[PDB]
């Protein structure tokens, strides 16, 4: 049963057979098989084109992960929370971190669920932490210089150093047990409670018309105002948001009618359970059949139509019903499942590349997965800075990575422990590159901890340019370590 | 034939004979043979006198370079740009590129001629590219902050990355074929056409006393009211100033009289072609005879005398002729040669000393040759920035080295293919340093591409200081690679 | 008869015995035996605690070294020099350097005096040179931008480069001879004379109550005024300052009363010689029994109490004696020995750490010893720059390291050569790291030499941030070299 990275050590006429025979080149989840497409569908001379296509597909996957997280996931989370009298400023402080970190969390959950991929998770978390700490944070200060707040900055930097060293030592021990995962989650809860307490202490001291209007993702008057590049971005994003509108119900506590799109919501009482059934566990639970007569999706459709008609004729178009808030929960489920789905695909693609090019999980994680997971950070935070809120963006840039690392490691490892019934997740370090990654994260934190106070919390262009050059040097060292040029 | 360092070890009786008969020691560039003058003309006991005289001569050469750049070269470039209404980007990409890039092209042509030193020619071009994109560009932004033009900068940086990656791939294949050389030249012609077209679209959318006064480098009014130090500097500067006034014409647009000296310019109309001939290849075409009856220098003298008489009789003192600005072109040529000439002897001095102090060919190859080729870039660009044209100099730093790489590689390999009657040029990477140079060039281009837009094209001293630190780190990696601390 | 470094390969039940028997674990000075404490007086399970303790002890010693140097050594030096009426320009130039560099000088003296520790000296004198040039100098520009003076800067940078190249070539040759050490000291004298001449040419062109008060290290008004952190630092420094007030006399020419605390100084006529005889050579000369009846300390006490009684009964309260300045000499001498004593302990601790973890002398010297020796630099220079004198701080930052390296190497090696009656001091190589350190010092000097003129001597935040990032990269390369990731 040869390790199926040996596939390039074979004659091209045997490749497909190897892929079909070796269970090590089969995945546990997803819909497409990418090694099979590499070696069977495409002809051997057309290898580069295929891989080029794959990168494009991978990039498009990130786009989905961004949109779903920002327009459909966090709004419904906010609706659920604000149905329970929550505050305003910490809402902006922390929900920005949640929306920026959802892709990171779901990617870590997917990667930790398989020993062949767990390395990706670590590389993708630490890697993102480096990027956001240098390129995004520095970038903010180049776009608008501002004055940071001393106490929040020092609080965040301390908590994040603590989390980095906890993961550093868990990596040295080579494993992470149930108590460690529970400790990570508890430490995150402690951090949020501290934020709340300290803020308090600082302060004291026809219907078819609305179907069409509800399924239209364009605003033409705004669309003509934009530039050529933004128009191209919008036409790229059109199909994704059309599907998300079709399947995910959204509730805004802001708008007066709360997005009560009566007929679209009545249809989504049918559509959303189907996408949920066909998405959970890649649909394995879907073709499940009660008594060998009818599958799951049939009874789902029957009950869905019943409830959809019942609600359709029982409510008024201008007036939402009394159980309207429940839709947010539904919209929180289906959206999350969409994110999970896309995350699965991303991870599968990365695994495939590692087989074809014999690249480690750590390099793939800290480059491709990190950059893809941080695209949303860049959009959100640069846009927020250019609008006149660089202080909020800088706070998110250091308070969202804490969420990433703590919740990602804790929850991913906890779910793996529960599912596998084992007693720990094994973190085998992947050679010498993992220590380079950890050292780089520590050193970027040390640079910020010394520099920001010494400027008296007055951040400007020079700080950002220096952080950019730090990232360039870090990539130099990563490249050298991966080519075998530095060894021991 | 022994290595040229060993001449320090031989007996003093026949050191001069060894320097004479060994081809590997005698210089191939300039007008003076310094090794001969240090081992033959001077007694074996007066060597420190030779060393101190050589150092003083080197300092005087730097003075000559400074005066020529400040007084004769940059004024004529400005006159050309003003007369043709060229924008600073176009002026820095077309005219400044050729004058700055002549040494690079000629060195590449020579180096590609030998089948052994083909891959050593690629290293000089990459090294000079790294030096110019970091040190000269950063120095421009430190000495004089300015705002770059966004559209030309993006165009230039994109073309330069394309050319650099194309040379990466040609080096990786290990081969330059005739089709590749023609593709390089075609890409350069395409780039120049694009520059011109885009600029056009944007646009649419008695007499003896004056000979004696004109050839006079002294000003008595200033002379009387100076300090002793400045007086000594002026008297040290006089001979080169006089020769430069004699040989280089200067057109001035800021002057109402236009800086038109009728008899001096008419004489220059035969002096300047003569020096052009005598210092292109040190007069090889000058000594050659056409038809075996009238030699070349006689021909140029005859034609220049005829043209000078025509101009002298067609013009009055007070009003310059209608084609006055063309003198700037002549003044742009000769002065450029004065720079190239001088830079050569600077190099040919250091090399000489390197033999006496016993320095091997380890670092003198790929790093001394880039600095020697970039002396003119530094002088011209820094002078031009300090005079109020940092956009022109910055544009050269990213648009003239496109000329360097494309024309150097394409023309050198095309000439080799033609002469050798072969079909290919073998590029043989020698070790690990060529890939370090390639990676450094690519990474500095990436740094500038991210940084300049993120500053919104307003460049200041922080960007330049980061670029100097980058070059320091590049030298660190180069030294670690040369001593073998970085290996496989 | 193995080396002490083997102690950590024996069985845990024999370690202690080894340290008793092995002569190589015995230090030739000091008062405590740190190896005999880490193996014989502690349980093997709590070895980490001991090391943490040791580090804290180390840190406290550095505190001592600062206080004695700033508050007791330099004041008495000034009181001696004022007998020849020196002005305040010479003061701010050089006395700041003496007070800042005393710990460095005494550490080098202690380290050179033993072939087993002579590496620390080199590592510490170069390492501090790097740190003070990047972190302190850079920091001064971030806290307060200023315009540097050009002539002093060029003079200092030149002299420091010459000193660094001299030490680099002595390290390459592998030994320091008598004439080399005398050349170092003569070159320092030459530099100081040049500073004086250049500044000149520029200038042309009841009783019990006052015992209890004299021994009061607090000014409780200011203590009530200060913040929390300053209060904590003062309560940390209280015992050292109390002991220093008890033992070291002080003469202050600035005050009117001239620091003539009649009864305290008369009592210090007894206290001081006893401290001298007990800290000289760690007390070897103290027990030497003269004539088989009297130890040295006994006759010292008797003669001292005779002089003290005579002086007290022959002196006046508010009028100091005629020979008052003589006290200054005493106060200087005793204070020197305090520094010496503390320095010895530091060196011993570092040696022990090297034995335990098998760390080189160079790495311990360039990290721990250099940081501890530069703490006083940081305090003095940052405080001076925040009060509005950043030119003085910046000048001290480049003229104190010249004193430091020249006097340290010259005087430490000269004393060792005199004592051992040898002809030289060997500079044994600690492998590749020493060349990494020397190259880093040279490269930081080059960065400053190019950058500061290019800014036209107007120094700002960006320069300092780049120097900080340089130091981060340097410590990265050091850390890679120590673990053998880069080797040859
Ligand atoms: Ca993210
Ligand atoms: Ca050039
Ligand atoms: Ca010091």
């Amino acid at each position: 049963m040869a390790d199926c990275r040996a596939v390039c050590s074979l004659n091209t006429s045997d490749r497909c057979d190897f892929v079909k025979r070796n269970p090590d080149c089969h995945s546990e989840g997803g819909y497409l098989d990418y090694l099979k497409g590499i070696f069977c569908y495409f002809p051997p001379n057309l290898l580069p084109l295929a891989i080029t296509l794959y990168v494009f597909w991978l990039l498009y996957l990130f786009l989905i992960l961004g949109v779903t997280a920002a327009k459909f996931f966090c709004p419904n989370l906010s609706a659920i929370s604000t149905s329970l009298k929550l505050s305003h400023n910490v809402a902006g402080v922390t929900f920005l971190a949640f929306g920026n970190g959802a892709p990171d969390i779901f990617s870590a959950l997917v990667a930790f669920s398989d020993p062949r991929t767990a390395g990706l998770a670590i590389g993708a978390l630490f890697g993102a932490g480096v990027l956001v700490t240098t390129v995004v944070a520095g970038g903010i200060t180049i776009l608008r210089p501002f004055m940071a707040a001393s106490r929040p900055f020092l609080r965040d930097i301390t908590f994040y150093m603590v989390a980095v060293f906890l993961t550093f030592t868990a990596l040295y021990l080579g494993r992470i047990t149930l108590v460690w995962a529970l400790g990570y989650l508890g430490l995150y809860v402690f951090y949020v409670v501290t934020v709340i307490i300290c803020t308090w202490v600082y302060q004291r001291q026809t219907t078819g018309q609305i179907l069409l209007q509800a399924l239209n993702p364009l605003d033409y008057r705004k669309w003509r105002t934009q530039s050529i590049s933004c128009k191209l971005l919008k036409v790229a994003k059109l199909p994704v948001e059309f599907l998300l509108l079709l399947t995910v119900p959204v509730v805004d506590p802001d708008k007066d009618d709360r997005n009560w799109k009566r007929p679209l919501n009545c249809l989504q009482l049918v559509i959303s359970p189907l996408v949920l059934v066909l998405t959970l566990q890649s649909g394995v639970y879907g073709i499940y059949e009660i008594g060998g007569l009818l599958p799951v999706w049939a009874v789902v459709v029957i009950v869905g139509t019943a409830l959809a008609s019942v609600t359709f004729f029982a409510t008024s178009n201008s007036e939402p019903p009394r159980l309207h808030w429940l839709f947010a929960f539904l919209g929180f489920l289906t959206s999350a499942l969409w994110i999970n789905a896309a995350a699965t695909e991303v991870v599968n693609i990365l695994r495939s590349l590692g087989v074809v090019f014999r690249l480690s999980n750590t390099v793939l994680g800290l480059t491709l997965l990190a950059w893809g997971n941080s695209i949303g950070d860049a959009f959100s935070d640069f846009t927020l800075a250019r609008q006149g809120y660089p202080r909020m963006a800088f706070s998110a840039c250091f308070g969202g990575i804490i969420f990433n690392i703590l919740v990602g490691v804790g929850l991913g490892c906890l779910l793996q422990i529960v599912r596998s019934h084992a007693s720990e997740v094994k973190l085998e370090p992947d050679g010498l590159l993992v220590w380079v990654l950890a050292s780089a994260l520590g050193l970027s934190l040390v640079f910020s901890l010394v520099s920001v106070p010494l400027q008296c919390f007055q951040l400007s262009k020079a700080y950002g340019l220096c952080l950019l050059l730090f990232y360039i040097c870090f990539i130099v060292v990563v490249l050298l370590t991966e080519f075998g040029v530095i060894h021991l």
